[PDB]
């Protein structure tokens, strides 16, 4: 149907945006802290403690496969990769940091995208 093509074609603009805000929060994680999954050979235990891990690389495959269906769903991505660090860290580490540093430079990025999510439609 006409109706589901122009569904589609939204969720394709979404998608375009989404790649933007990405790359955007992705810049403000220079050191690449965040830029893979935690890996359970190197931390064989972060299960134990985090339920649902979250990196950038995954939030790029689930971007590409359009799979973010609005912006809800993927600040929700963005929220675990913050959330899990601060639980797992300690206060006094370098990853501890570059977490509070994220989240405070990415609320720039992500209160503009909610305000071009809604404008655009």
């Amino acid at each position: 149907s006409m109706e589901q093509v122009a569904m589609e074609l939204r969720l394709t603009e979404l998608t375009r945006l989404l790649r933007s805000v990405l790359d955007q929060l992705q810049d403000k994680d220079p050191a690449r802290i965040f830029a893979q999954p935690v890996s359970l050979k190197e931390v064989p235990d972060y299960l134990d403690h985090i339920k649902h891990p979250m990196d950038f690389a995954t939030m790029r495959k689930r971007l590409e496969a359009q799979g973010y269906k609005n912006l809800h769903e993927f600040e929700e991505d963005f929220d675990l990769i913050i959330d899990n660090c601060m639980k797992y860290n300690a206060r006094d580490t370098v990853f501890y940091r570059a977490a509070v540093r994220l989240r405070d430079q990415g609320g720039v990025v992500l209160r503009q995208a909610r305000r071009e999510v809604d404008s655009i439609g």
